[PDB]
């Protein structure tokens, strides 16, 4: 395991998201609401299906070699299993929140999973030039989802609760930025152009990935927009 | 690329699922209506779906080789990763249109589900003789699913809004010949028999899969059967 | 086919999820009523996946190497396969019937996910010990799953209809009993300790899939908890 440089930031990743699927997991024990179960339940599950990926990751097992460049190329192909679930559950929080109408739901997770599967056909292609074919059609997947976030989500926010509303564009903002990252790091590390060494790369990314779900998880699950207005 | 005779058709059936896939998302622009949006967000990810596994098999990203015959034998596997999600896609449309039972919708998309995994396994078994195994299982699901497109479908259409009956009664028509097609294609072809040679089966693919997502597509987005009954 | 010792049971099992399917299927003709549809369309699919993926392994299919230990070791890879639709679908029959909240459904088929998922790579991971590292999380998810079925449902059937609170009472019985000897018989069997033969393995896992499937399905289809109450 040690014989990776980049086996500090996989465990560290591990770490972080084992205990926070645990802190999620026990503070949505005292929830009897139908409405915050719900969330509880999608955003519990994201840290934990990362948690899975991140120790196949440090075990060996989400790691494959790809030939491209004359070179063996280390490709951890886990992080696309991880994102396959995990960023349409994430997306479904924030729909959710909002009361999305069933259509835009479908149009984002739809969306969603063109973004994460044409990226890992990337990461896999032996053909150099080809891998940045894939990397600009899940960049336009990635920019479909974001205007619908802004231009069709934060105008319901608003004909909302004001909970809700202040939450959903505090979520919206973190989800953008956050999100915008992955490609650049994509695109300047090792499954690109190979500027950022790996160990860098895996570090960036294990950043990303706690903020956008521990982090993420931990501005839902203390705002009262994720239960139902009641007495 | 073009060392492969079926190229040309690879190249043009990408071509027509990127434009058809352009056309329905700039036609769906203009859409406010909820009912009509969940139609739209169907219909618009078929070929998008369609374009991006069209493209892996342009490029060769979708093709392996499988032994049998004594022979090594190229099989585009990109074409069930396609159809694992856009065939129940394309049965949703259907469903939706009729008001169709969950029960009723979980059996069809079910009973498609098997009907493509098994035609995978199909077309990668390596013993000639259980290819047609796998192929009489595969379309015993197909006729399934042809049988409740008419014995349980038909007859809920015509207690439904007469621009919702005919424009399903149309749809069921295309549906039900051209995936009967589909079937005969590959077992003539170089997944089974090998009688008609892979150049021009991938012809009669490409012309089947346009057809019935863009040509489908087309028939259904033109008309007032999605929106909602208003004033 | 018969060169392994294990084929008996293989057949034997894919007679028998064949058997069941028919009898379901025939069984469901005679059925009208939205809310029984659901469950005959859920219970019906469970064996009809298990047929086709029984089948895979009798005919070579679903079975892969993995060297560990020293030696190849036989890996029948399609169990998870099946798994991975059929156990959610069984947890959904069970949900259904005590009209679960949405949160908590998501909640156990998410969990469901995570224990085959961890369990397909334990199957695989080439590091004997790494092996029982994914047994555990496993279970642990499994443990998840027992500790709903009991403390969020069986004080939810209460509440509900007399017929369907007895019914889901033998049914959670049944699955708690059944499901936890799966853990123990990959731990003892050729994926684990190795203690006991693939043969004897097979042979166990048949007699708890047929009975956790064919015998569950007898149970709910017989009952009258499935229907709707009605005049
Ligand atoms: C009911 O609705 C709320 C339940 O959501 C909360 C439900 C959770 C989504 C349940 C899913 C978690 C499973 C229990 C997963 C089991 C293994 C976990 C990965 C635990 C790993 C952390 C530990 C090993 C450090
Ligand atoms: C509604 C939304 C969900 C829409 C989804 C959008 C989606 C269509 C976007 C594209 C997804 C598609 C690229 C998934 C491809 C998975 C593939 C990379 C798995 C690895 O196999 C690739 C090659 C080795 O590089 O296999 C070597 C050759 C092997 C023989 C391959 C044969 C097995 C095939 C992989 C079977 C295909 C099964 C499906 C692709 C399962 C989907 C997996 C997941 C990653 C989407
Ligand atoms: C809201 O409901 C309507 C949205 O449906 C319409 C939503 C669409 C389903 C959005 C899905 C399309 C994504 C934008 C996919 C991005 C890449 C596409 C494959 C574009 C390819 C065509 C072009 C490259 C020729
Ligand atoms: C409700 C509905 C959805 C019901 C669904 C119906 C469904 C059950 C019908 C059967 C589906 C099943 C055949 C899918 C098999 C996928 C398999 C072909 C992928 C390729 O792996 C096959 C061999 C090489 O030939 O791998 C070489 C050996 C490797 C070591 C294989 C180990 C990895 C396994 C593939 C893991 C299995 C994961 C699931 C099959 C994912 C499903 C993929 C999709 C194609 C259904
Ligand atoms: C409508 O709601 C009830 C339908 O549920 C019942 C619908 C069923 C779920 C339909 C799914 C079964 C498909 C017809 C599968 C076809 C092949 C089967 C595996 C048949 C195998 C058994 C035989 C070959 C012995
Ligand atoms: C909401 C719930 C559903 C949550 C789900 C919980 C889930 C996250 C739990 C973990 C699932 C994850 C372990 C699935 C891994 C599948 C993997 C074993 C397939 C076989 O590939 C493994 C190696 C050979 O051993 O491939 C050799 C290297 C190859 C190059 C591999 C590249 C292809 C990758 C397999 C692509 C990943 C696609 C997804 C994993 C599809 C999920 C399949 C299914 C088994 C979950
Ligand atoms: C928890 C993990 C998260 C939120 C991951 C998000 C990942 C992305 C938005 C990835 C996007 C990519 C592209 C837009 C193209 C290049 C490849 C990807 C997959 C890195
Ligand atoms: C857009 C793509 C569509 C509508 C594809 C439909 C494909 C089928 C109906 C395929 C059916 C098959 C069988 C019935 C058995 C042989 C193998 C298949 C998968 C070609
Ligand atoms: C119809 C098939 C059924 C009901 C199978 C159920 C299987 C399980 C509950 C498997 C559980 C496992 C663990 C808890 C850890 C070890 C690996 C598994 C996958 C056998
Ligand atoms: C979105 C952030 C992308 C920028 C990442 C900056 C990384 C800087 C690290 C130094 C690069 C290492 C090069 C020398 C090894
Ligand atoms: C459902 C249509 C299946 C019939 C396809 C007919 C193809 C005819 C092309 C001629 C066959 C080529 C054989 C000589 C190369
Ligand atoms: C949950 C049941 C697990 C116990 C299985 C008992 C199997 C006993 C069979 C004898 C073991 C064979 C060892 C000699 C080959
Ligand atoms: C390819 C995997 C896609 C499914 C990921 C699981 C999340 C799905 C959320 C479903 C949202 C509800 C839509 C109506
Ligand atoms: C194996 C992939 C099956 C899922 C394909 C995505 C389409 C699912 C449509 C869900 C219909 C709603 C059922 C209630
Ligand atoms: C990884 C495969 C998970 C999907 C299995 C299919 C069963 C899903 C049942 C959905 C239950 C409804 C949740 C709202
Ligand atoms: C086009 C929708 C406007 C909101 C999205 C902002 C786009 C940010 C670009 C991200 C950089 C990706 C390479
Ligand atoms: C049995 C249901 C009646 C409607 C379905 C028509 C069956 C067409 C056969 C298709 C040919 C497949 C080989
Ligand atoms: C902890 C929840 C109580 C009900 C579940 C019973 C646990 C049975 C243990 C199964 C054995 C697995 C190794
Ligand atoms: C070796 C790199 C070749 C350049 C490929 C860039 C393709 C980007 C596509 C953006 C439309
Ligand atoms: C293919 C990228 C599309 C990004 C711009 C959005 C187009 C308008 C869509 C309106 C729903
Ligand atoms: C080499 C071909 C052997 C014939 C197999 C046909 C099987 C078809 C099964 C239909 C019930
Ligand atoms: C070779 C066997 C080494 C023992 C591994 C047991 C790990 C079990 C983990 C339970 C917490
Ligand atoms: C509860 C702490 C979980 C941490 C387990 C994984 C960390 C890797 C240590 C090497
Ligand atoms: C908008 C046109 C899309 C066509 C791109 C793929 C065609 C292949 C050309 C070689
Ligand atoms: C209807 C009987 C189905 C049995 C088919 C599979 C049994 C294997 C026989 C070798
Ligand atoms: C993007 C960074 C998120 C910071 C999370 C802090 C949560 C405290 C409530
Ligand atoms: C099966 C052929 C479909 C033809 C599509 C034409 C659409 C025009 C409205
Ligand atoms: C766990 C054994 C189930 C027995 C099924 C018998 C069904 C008869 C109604
Ligand atoms: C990691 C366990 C968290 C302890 C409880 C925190 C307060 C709910
Ligand atoms: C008003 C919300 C601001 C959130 C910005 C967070 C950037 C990481
Ligand atoms: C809305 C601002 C997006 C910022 C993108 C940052 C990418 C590292
Ligand atoms: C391919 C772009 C279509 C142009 C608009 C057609 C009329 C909605
Ligand atoms: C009355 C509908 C006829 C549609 C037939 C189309 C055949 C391709
Ligand atoms: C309902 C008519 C079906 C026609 C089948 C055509 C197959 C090429
Ligand atoms: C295996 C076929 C079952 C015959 C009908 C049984 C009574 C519904
Ligand atoms: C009261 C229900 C008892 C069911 C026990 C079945 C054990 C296999
Ligand atoms: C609730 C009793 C569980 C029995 C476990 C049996 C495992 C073989």
């Amino acid at each position: 395991i040690t014989g990776r440089p980049e086996w500090i930031w996989l465990a560290l990743g591990t770490a972080l998201m084992g205990l926070g699927t645990l802190y999620f997991l026990v503070k949505g024990m005292g929830v009897s609401d139908p409405d915050a179960k719900k969330f509880y339940a999608i955003t519990t599950l994201v840290p934990a299906i990362a948690f899975t990926m991140y120790l196949s990751m440090l075990l060996g097992y989400g790691l494959t070699m790809v030939p491209f460049g004359g070179e063996q190329n280390p490709i951890y192909w886990a992080r696309y299993a991880d994102w396959l679930f995990t960023t349409p559950l994430l997306l479904l929080d924030l729909a959710l929140l909002v009361d999305a109408d069933q259509g835009t739901i479908l149009a984002l997770v739809g969306a969603d999973g063109i973004m994460i599967g044409t990226g890992l056909v990337g990461a896999l292609t032996k053909v150099y030039s080809y891998r940045f074919v894939w990397w600009a059609i899940s960049t336009a997947a990635m920019l479909y989802i974001l205007y619908v976030l802004f231009f069709g989500f934060t105008s319901k926010a608003e004909s909302m609760r004001p909970e809700v509303a202040s939450t959903f564009k505090v979520l919206r903002n973190v989800t953008v930025v956050l999100w915008s990252a992955y490609p650049v790091v994509w695109l300047i590390g090792s499954e690109g152009a190979g500027i950022v060494p790996l160990n860098i790369e895996t570090l960036l990314f294990m950043v990303l990935d706690v903020s956008a779900k521990v982090g993420f998880g931990l501005i839902l699950l203390r705002s009262r927009a994720i239960f139902g207005e009641a007495e």
